[PDB]
């Protein structure tokens, strides 16, 4: 029945073999796992066709009458304001996304910073504190900050409500030396612990700081005082 | 007469001392270097102002009610689409940008990814050529990929019609070793001299590649074979 037609790009249209009764063809597709579809006065494979993915937001791709291009245009739910717009023809591609910054500043200086936020709530994210950063990424889901020493790997989470949780990661194999860890949320206190006896209590703040503080040997109760992070050296030395 | 009230974000909005005879109070404010202006039904200094730039855009100032939180929000001089909005509550602020962000793949694999492209046309461009990636900065007028090597600068320009011109500056004083270049559009050539001889012709191609050939120790003629740079340690040496 109806005819299939290659698109710039490596995109494919099918138009219907024959006009229905306005005169008018039925083109079909599917960009990535979305089904597209219109109405065109022409044969060959070119018009318009529209469609709407998982949310409300509205998808227009518009293959041009000689078929030498194609532009694949996504706006807002509304189907008003540009979210995405790629154009192809002839091997050159230009792909316009609308993305967005955000910078949130604190009562005390310490700021968060995200960049290059998409349509799907990713992006580069970086606390900027005192005398320290924690670069880390941000998804639709939640902010991890991360800061690495030897084969530990420490997360702050941030939520979509603002909550803070931290953990910590070890892929060390030798039980000697792995660290793990117990976060209380009661607390903003995570503690460490390596071979059988808890190590460091690292307390976040609500200051937005961090302070460690050691245990005794035998990994029973506290000693000395609570030393306030203040450089990122002293967060990875606590992660040794 | 108008009386002037204190606002989160530093900030200071001017409200008449009485109202009119519709009942309402003159808001007047000056955010920066332009000026906002409205009507409100309360006396404190809470309401909506709006103005417009001297780049012609719209912008919407709005205090809370009670004079708790602050709203600036800027538009197209369309005046309905977000650009910017920053809200301070609490001395705490929340600043957003819609930035966009063009990936221009050419047909011959050489890519220039432009990012964070804010409302006045700069933005961060990086050129990714075949076998080395070039940086730099994006203007409303045109891009700009530099290369430095010891106190030679070498900028390739991208016109906003999309012509390539690159040009050479030297900050080395002594006159044996300063180098100096002359741009050839008509062939797309640069030619470097030094000492008053000229030494290399730098020739960047259709093909986004560029072609390094020396003249004679005369300073006359080019010598051998023009050799293709594959990565960026040959453009630097060209320019030593």
């Amino acid at each position: 029945n109806s005819v299939s037609v290659d698109l710039p790009g490596s995109m494919k249209v099918l138009v219907s073999k024959s006009s229905n009764a306005d005169g008018k063809y039925d083109l079909i597709a599917t960009v990535d796992a979305l089904e597209l579809s219109g109405t065109s006065d022409k044969n060959n494979g070119s018009g318009v066709l529209e469609g709407v993915k998982a949310d409300a937001s509205k998808v227009k791709l518009t293959i041009s009458d000689d078929l030498g291009q194609t532009t694949l245009e996504v706006f807002k739910s509304d189907g008003s304001t540009l979210v995405s717009k790629k154009v192809t023809s002839g091997g050159s591609s230009t792909e316009e996304k609308t993305t967005t910054e955000k910078i949130i500043t604190r009562a005390d200086g310490t700021r968060l910073e995200y960049t290059g936020i998409k349509s799907d709530g990713s992006g580069k994210a970086k606390e900027v504190l005192k005398g320290y950063v924690l670069e880390g990424t941000l998804t639709a889901e939640k902010t991890t900050l991360v800061v690495k020493e030897g084969t530990v790997t420490l997360s702050k989470n941030i939520s979509k409500s603002g909550e803070v949780s931290v953990e910590l990661n070890d892929t060390d194999s030798s039980a000697a030396t792995k660290k793990t860890a117990a976060w209380n949320s009661g607390t903003s206190t995570l503690t460490i612990t390596v071979n059988s006896k808890k190590t460091k209590d690292l307390v976040f703040t609500s200051s937005n700081t961090i302070t460690v503080q050691q245990y005794d040997s035998n990994g029973t109760s506290l000693e000395g005082s609570a030393v306030e992070i203040t450089k990122l050296d002293e967060i990875k030395n606590a992660l040794k």
